[PDB]
């Protein structure tokens, strides 16, 4: 992820998401303190970090491997007047720098795919106090059966993708009470995900238009904008909301 990564960091967010989808996954939880301690995981820029922060209360630590990521989030916090309760902090998703039981929320849009959904979720509940809440977005199938294109690039990009079901069993599974959960709207991909990457694809492909790999990655980039505009009633982001038992 060599320019990959320097990529991503000119969008606003690094996956599908909206204001409203990260609003309507906390009114499942219960309100916060100005004490209680979050953390976003998978954080990247901090996009939905500082939505987040709007509708909670407590200190937010932001966790993201690409340390590039993390200059923005803190710069962002900075620029947003809530550096002091909101800061971001590179780090490993199998390895988290927290104690057990010393989180009362754990927030992470599309990012829980880098260590597997099941994984995750039980890894991550040791961190998290009883009583606590998990809120992640991970990509699902909307049916038990969708057409072998959509199906062979999910198997090949995230082989743990899964039906809605199987995604809630496994929070069982892990000790979470299937609090709720809610398909992501279209806009979420379009207008959040998709829109902002054809802005800059003008830019880009004026100072990359020579580069292969470059282009490459464009050609993969307007793959997956098909995939959507063509699948979408197959696959989507979904919002999984849990309190650990
Ligand atoms: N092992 C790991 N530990 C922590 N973060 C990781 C990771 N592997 C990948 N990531 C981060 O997971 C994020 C997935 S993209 C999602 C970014 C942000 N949550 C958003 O919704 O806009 C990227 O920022 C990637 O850098």
């Amino acid at each position: 992820f060599s320019f990959i990564c320097n990529y991503f960091k000119l969008l606003k967010r690094q996956g599908p998401g909206s204001p409203e989808a990260t609003r309507k996954a906390v009114s499942f939880i219960n309100e916060l303190t100005d004490d209680a301690k979050i953390a976003d995981i998978g954080c990247g820029t901090g996009g939905q970090t500082l939505f987040l922060a709007d509708y909670v209360k407590g200190q937010i630590t932001g966790i993201d491997l690409f340390p590039d990521f993390i200059e923005i989030f803190n710069e962002n916090a900075v620029k947003a007047n809530c550096a002091d309760r909101v800061k971001g902090i590179t780090g490993s998703m199998d390895n988290l720098p927290f104690q057990n039981e010393e989180l009362d929320l754990i927030w992470s849009e599309g990012a829980i795919y880098n260590i597997g959904f099941e994984r995750g979720m039980n890894e991550w509940s040791k961190y998290l106090k009883k009583g606590g809440f998990i809120a992640v977005s991970e990509a699902s199938w909307f049916t038990s059966e969708r057409p072998a294109e959509i199906e062979d690039f999910w198997m090949d990009a995230y082989p743990e993708i899964s039906v809605i079901p199987t995604c809630i069993d496994k929070m069982e599974r892990a000790g979470y009470t299937p609090t709720a959960h809610f398909i992501l709207p279209e806009n979420c991909w379009t207008e959040h995900y998709f829109a902002p990457q054809d802005e800059v694809r003008e830019t880009f492909m004026k100072e990359h238009a020579g580069n292969k790999t470059a282009m490459d990655f464009m050609k993969g980039q307007q793959y997956e904008r098909s995939l959507y505009s063509k699948y979408k009633d197959y696959y989507g982001y979904v919002f999984y909301i849990g309190q650990k038992r």
